[PDB]
């Protein structure tokens, strides 16, 4: 939801674990050459600003799931976030 | 806390036991996967990079823990490090 | 067939023995220079991944001989992922 | 022949193995500097978009050409395409 | 089953008697090749870890043969752990 | 010949002594440094996987030549084999 | 035949005469070097232990020497065993 | 000369021992940085496709020695290749 | 200072350790995307023009620190260098 | 102290007695885990290796300790060293 | 001194005791983190090159003493290339 | 001399007294860390190649020296083998 898009900058500068949030994300909201297209970007950072650049065309339950996704992976980053 | 940031290079440069580290931290701040990728590392200051390339993510508590992990396996290198 | 495709995050996460799906599926699925490119590889999942970004070319056929592969392979792996 | 332009879309979206079709081509067809033109795009589809682009300019027998490159590389996504 | 995975660092820190393990898990659970595999590590500890890193793909019935083995094997080693 | 291609999954999975097979072709198609590179290798299969990666730069008369050193080292293997 | 490896752990476990066996063997299906090789275990379980990881190489009549020639040297071990 | 490029796409497919090449080819021909560039490349195709992509400004003495070094290297390959 | 400037050419073509130079620059000049972009570029002189890349926003403290980074890690080579 | 790391090369090279020097240095410096890892090496200078490849991680009083142990077990070592 | 660059390649191809260089080498020309990074390396002319690649940043007098370490190591090896 | 490699397969396959010649070959030809790993590899065959894997680093005189130790301790064997 709105959190995601509120915390852009953070999440641009601290997520780690990108391939784990694509693998989950995968085949339900994201096609396959959008896959390779953001996995072969070279460092963490530019592959979260590619990935944040395809997001104006999701809805709220695709937030919602990219939100569960962080919750699944990183629960202490949200935590953290959120706080 | 702040004194694993603080003193970064002498963690990557001195410090010599890694995977007992690994598995005092596994579970909790790290997955598998990260797990299999730190550890296929060949050299020991490569992996301690590789670790250390994951704490942007992490809170208070996960740096919290891995003082403690090192305090309890090299005590002589934080007390000799701390001076 | 359509299962190695709907259970995809969990063949790229659990699956430990490549070496010998490689060796198996060598020769009438895969080239000399894709099995060179995906034996590279340094980690499990990432080599899951590096074999599994082939398969959008595979027909019918391919993905049925892997299934059979993997059922050979780990019985109890694909027995608790279809439960 | 006919065939690679009317299923251009399954071309462009399904062709795995770009390296071998383009060194098998090359020298006869294809000059150099569009060779290293085309291996500098980053993803598969881009590069298959990129080849295609070049398209207009062949006659008859480069793409029966073309064709007898896919067929031996991938006769099993021909066959599946032709069906 | 769970046990095993909650006391992982206990396991791989004292279990000294890899042989009847591996004896005992071959052919239902461990094919030939990881077991010359985990055969040439040197170190007993480092054995143990290369073994739980082959888990992810086990279900609950090959936990559950493994606790059984451990439990046969060394009963005071358990013994202390549940405790 | 073709006998060590068509059978290369088996002689991967069953061949047990690499030592007199790399003792007999050394020289002639082995290379020092290859040589020491496939000594190397920790484990049997392992080791005949790093040989059969490089046969595809072999000539009839080298396949011929390895194929006549297993039938001297092992006589009921390719027996067993092709029947 | 499939009796050593139905219960290969029994036979690691219980026998006890090794050099006799050693001898029997010698010649038909064992080379000098590997007579060495495994004469250089220090316990029985670790001789047997290296026998065993050369049966992938053999066929069913070397299984069927083996199985004569411990039902020559130890009977009351095969009968106490297949019952 | 013009055998290595008349061939080309069998030098990319078919040579296994590029190490050598390079060993030999080093300060006449080719300088520091694309060596190590060259040398950082994953697979054995992909770095002959890297090394091949320096020959346009190459004469027929580079070429020459290129040839030669493949002839002392492997003449198997050769012997078959013009074949 | 000035010097490195007017020494770039030897600087890009000369330097070996770009690793211990990233860690001892890191966290003052350095951020942590520009530490990730720099780790991954293959080869040491590229790596080197990465650096480098950065130099015009320095002041004259940022590249007094890493002249003394150099004279310290390397003194050979610099003392080499002015001469 | 700074005694041991000014002559490395013959400490490597001359020692001969490791068991009782890593007995004496059990437990205070010395866990199990690498107590096992540098009593599976084979030779002698390289047991040495093992173990000065840890010194980094050690402060003015491990190398005291370390120190008093060379001197109390060989004396014709050290008397002839320092001189 | 410029010896052994000229004699590059049989420097590599024929060296065959590694470890007593790098120990005379080490503290003065050669770093912790260097002499990991080539103790991991597998095969002994794979490590010679490895070395190799840190000779571009060295002086006249670090080749001299590597020139000096030869001699000491292997005099009839110095002695039969001279010629 | 070139009697040695050229029979290299019968040295490795039939010499059995090796304790002899590392006496006759010790300080001139092999070096204490030499003798000591060469010393402790198990088997007699293992021995004879660990021994003569350090060769190629040989000039004309070493592998004369060699072959008069061998003279002097079997006769039989080179006269057999010289046959």
């Amino acid at each position: 939801l709105h959190f995601i898009d509120q915390h852009r900058a953070a999440l641009i500068a601290r997520v780690t674990n990108v391939e784990w949030l694509l693998d989950a994300l995968y085949g339900k909201v994201l096609t396959d050459e959008q896959y390779q297209a953001v996995r072969a970007e070279p460092t963490n950072p530019s592959k979260m600003r590619k990935l944040f650049s395809f997001t104006p065309a999701w809805n709220w339950t695709c937030k919602d799931l990219l939100l569960q996704a962080l919750r699944e992976s990183q629960s202490y980053l949200v935590e953290d976030l959120e706080r």
